[PDB]
Order: C-alpha cells, then structure tokens, then sequence
C-alpha cells in the first residue's frame, strides 16, 4: 500500500 507520494498529491 505505497500510498506515502500518493496522499502528497491527492489528499494533500
Ligand atoms: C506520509 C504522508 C503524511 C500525510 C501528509
């Protein structure tokens, strides 16, 4: 679950 970037981009 690599959603460490992830949330940098859409949640954040
Ligand atoms: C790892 C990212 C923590 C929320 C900004």
């Amino acid at each position: 679950r690599p959603l460490q970037w992830l949330a940098e981009k859409y949640f954040q």
